[PDB]
This record gives structure tokens, C-alpha cells and sequence, in this order.
């Protein structure tokens, strides 16, 4: 067989206490009814404006649309990488307008939980501030019964799930997660539950916590790593706000901006034109530049633009920044070209001084592979199905013709010829 526990079982309560003490629950009772109304209104305003999109993930080789539609709200400049997609924050007021009100709400929500979390983390150890320093929240929506047949929980016969077993990933080590469940209206199939199991462990029965409108749970400390969770579906739909501490070293605007400036230190920077000349060709510096070229291209631009007309429906925040990274990136094409022009140069011990080859070739093949991968996903069959406001753009894109660009989108030729050298 395969078993699980609910409050309907007696074992449940001691199971919770002895094998899940880091999982905390605070029921709707324990939360301001002022706040309850406000965040439930905020979900609705957001939903009504169509801010919550399914994501076209590319998990484990295959393109998939997520049943759950979502939006990330949080710090200005912050990102959160979830199944190879990098979601960008619609921002909240850390120190069109209905939307800005909801973002506010969720900050308030954020700050409240942050308190609750600090509290419980103290009561627990009985470090902290940072591990509850929630920088973002990922909101979710699912149903009404729009899934024609839904997946069965395979191990404990918990029935139908919205989200299969996983870990919430790309978070600060030993960091917490807080979750406000808004249901609107064995385990009761009509009610939404969060499910829990110990990782690897399929025969300790799992736990299935009913979630009613306004209930809140908390994954403290290493719980999220030691255990897996899933979401079991109800009969009605549900919203949730899941506040996290994303590890955003390498995942903020200011970070990526600096990286660009670091790369453009190797260019003579008197004037913005197409005579791109460089201060050195010590391969190490050229490594670094071409890596950064990749980093901004694929981790920010292609990834941003795959989400298409999505953010502009929520906010214009990223427009200037994303235009600027494009300009920054365009110049980095300039440098690639320049680096090419210097290898195929009459002088230069074209022997020995082809370490400017083993410094860059990886970076450039990777540029080619990834470029195919992102082109593919943008005009694959599933990407057409998507709405005209949503469908992925493959940006930045230019034809072998297009003059302004000093290099081709590639296909390969270059990289072939550089193998040959
Ligand atoms: N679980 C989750 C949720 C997101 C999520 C985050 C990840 O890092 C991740 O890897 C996956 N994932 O692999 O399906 C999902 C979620 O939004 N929830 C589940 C609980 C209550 O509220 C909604
Ligand atoms: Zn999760």
C-alpha cells in the first residue's frame, strides 16, 4: 500500500512533533482580518488584470507549460531562477496603480511574516535575521478544474496534485519560506493541502496538512532541504504567496550592470561608435569579457524576452534597464568582432599568440549552442499555442543581412574556422 496522515489520525500529531518540528502552521484565526481582506483583494486585482502567467519551462530536455500560473513580486532589481526560467520582480515599495497597491500589500504581508518567522526561529533554536530576510514572493494560481486529467500522487495515495514533490530551489542556505494560502470557495479531495515527505523516504508515511482560506505555513531552517513538498489540489481554485530569500548573488540588476562595466574596461571608451578597439588581448581578460558577453546575453536578455509582453502588463520597471543591457551587449558584439579582427591579422606571432583561441573558444561554442537552444524554444510548436501578448520573442535577433550588427547570429562558420586554426 502507501499511507499518509491528516489531523483525522492520532499518529499525525506526534508524527508532526517528532519528524517535522521545523514545519509550522498558523491558522487564519492567528492573522489580522484587516490583512486577510487586503491580500485577498490584492490577489483578485492582480488576477483580474491578467498578471499571472503560466511559464513555458524547459525541464529535463522537454518544453512544458506549468499548470500553475504565477507572478513574482519583490525587491526592485531582484531575480529568482525557477526551473531554468529567470523571473524578474514586479517591484514593491522598499524605501497600473491598483497593481502598485497590491505590490504594497504583499510587502506588508512580507514584513508581517518576516516577524512571525524571526519569532518561530528564536522559539526553535531555544543566522536568523538574514534567513528570514524575504526579498521576494512568488504568487500562484490554479483551477477551476482546467486540468482535463490531473496527476495522482504516486507514493502515499494522497490523490490529485497541483504541483508534484520537489524542493524550492535557489534559496539562501538554511533559509526559511513562508506561505499564505488563499483557498477561495484519507484526505478530503475537495480541500487543498500541502504535502510533506522526508527526501528519499517513501515508506515513512507522509503528511498532508489541510489548508483553509487564510492559513499559513512555514518551512524553517533545513526543512526544505531535508524534506520534499507538493501541493494536493482541491475542488475550487486557490491563490498562494510564497515568500522566499532568493540567493541573488549573480541575480540582480546591479550585479549584472557591474559585470558589464567590468568587461567594457578593456575598450577605449572615448566615444560610442563602431571602431571598437581594446586595451589588451591577454587571454585571461578576453576570457572574462566573452564570458560576461554570454552572461548578459543568455541569463538576462534572452531569458527576459522569452517572457515577452508579460511584464509590461504588470510594470515598465525593467524597460530602461533591459534596453541598457542590450546596448551594453551590442558593444560586446563589437568586442568579439574586434577580437576576431585581431586573430586574422597579418602581423602577430599567429603561432604562439593563439592562446587567444583556447581563452575564448569555449565561450563562443557555448554562445552558439545556447543561441540554437533559445531559437528553438521560441519557435517550437508549443510556443505558438500561447497567446499573442505572451508568446516568446527570441531577442535580440538579426538577419545575416542586417548591417548594424558587426557579426552574424552565427549558425556556426566562425566557430568551425576557429577550430581549424
Ligand atoms: N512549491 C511550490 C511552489 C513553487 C516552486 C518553487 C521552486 O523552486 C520549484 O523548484 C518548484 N517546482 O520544482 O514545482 C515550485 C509554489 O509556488 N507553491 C507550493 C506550495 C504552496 O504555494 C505554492
Ligand atoms: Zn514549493
Amino acid at each position: 500500500r502507501g499511507s499518509h496522515m491528516t489531523p483525522k489520525d492520532d499518529e499525525f500529531y506526534q508524527q508532526w512533533q517528532l519528524k517535522y518540528p521545523k514545519l509550522i502552521l498558523r491558522e487564519a484565526s492567528s492573522v489580522s482580518e484587516e490583512l486577510h481582506k487586503e491580500v485577498q483583494e490584492a490577489f483578485l486585482t492582480l488576477h483580474k488584470h491578467g498578471c499571472l502567467f503560466r511559464d513555458l519551462v524547459r525541464i529535463q530536455g522537454k518544453d512544458l507549460l506549468t499548470p500553475v500560473s504565477r507572478i513574482l513580486i519583490g525587491n526592485p532589481g531582484c531575480t529568482y531562477k525557477y526551473l531554468n526560467t529567470r523571473l524578474f520582480t514586479v517591484p514593491w515599495p522598499v524605501k497600473e496603480a491598483e497593481i502598485a497597491a497590491a505590490c504594497e500589500t504583499f510587502l506588508k504581508l512580507n514584513d508581517y511574516l518576516q516577524i512571525e518567522t524571526i519569532q518561530a526561529l528564536e522559539e526553535l533554536a531555544a543566522d536568523i535575521k538574514s534567513r528570514a530576510a524575504y526579498n521576494v514572493t512568488l504568487l500562484n494560481f490554479m483551477d477551476p478544474q482546467k486540468m482535463p486529467y490531473l496527476k495522482e500522487e504516486p507514493y502515499f495515495g494522497m490523490g490529485k496534485m497541483a504541483v508534484s514533490w520537489h524542493h524550492d530551489e535557489n534559496l539562501v542556505d538554511r533559509s526559511a519560506v513562508a506561505v499564505y494560502s488563499y483557498s477561495c470557495e484519507g484526505r478530503d479531495p475537495d480541500i487543498w493541502h500541502v504535502g510533506f515527505k522526508i527526501s528519499w523516504d517513501i515508506e515513512t508515511p507522509g503528511l498532508a496538512i489541510p489548508l483553509h482560506q487564510g492559513d499559513c505555513y512555514f518551512m524553517l531552517d533545513d526543512l526544505n532541504a531535508t524534506h520534499q513538498h507538493c501541493v494536493l489540489a482541491g475542488s475550487q481554485p486557490r491563490f498562494s504567496s510564497t515568500h522566499r530569500v532568493a540567493e541573488c548573488s549573480t541575480g540582480t540588476l546591479d550585479y549584472i550592470l557591474q559585470r558589464c562595466q567590468l568587461a567594457l574596461q578593456n575598450v577605449c571608451d572615448d566615444v560610442d561608435n563602431d571602431d571598437v578597439s581594446l586595451k589588451s588581448f591577454e587571454p585571461a581578460v578576453l576570457k572574462q569579457g566573452e564570458e560576461i558577453h554570454n552572461e548578459v546575453e543568455f541569463e538576462w536578455l534572452r531569458q527576459f524576452w522569452f517572457q515577452g509582453n508579460r511584464y509590461r502588463k504588470c510594470t515598465d520597471w525593467w524597460c530602461q534597464p533591459m534596453a541598457q543591457l542590450e546596448a551594453l551587449w551590442k558593444k560586446m558584439e563589437g568586442v568579439t568582432n574586434a577580437v576576431l579582427h585581431e586573430v586574422k591579422r597579418e602581423g602577430l606571432p599567429v603561432e604562439q599568440r593563439n592562446e587567444i583561441l583556447t581563452a575564448i573558444l569555449a565561450s563562443l561554442t557555448a554562445r552558439q549552442n545556447l543561441r540554437r537552444e533559445w531559437h528553438a524554444r521560441c519557435q517550437s510548436r508549443i510556443a505558438r499555442t500561447l497567446p499573442a501578448d505572451q508568446k516568446p520573442e527570441c531577442r535580440p535577433y538579426w538577419e545575416k543581412d542586417d548591417a548594424s550588427m558587426p557579426l552574424p547570429f552565427d549558425l556556426t562558420d566562425i566557430v568551425s574556422e576557429l577550430r581549424g586554426q
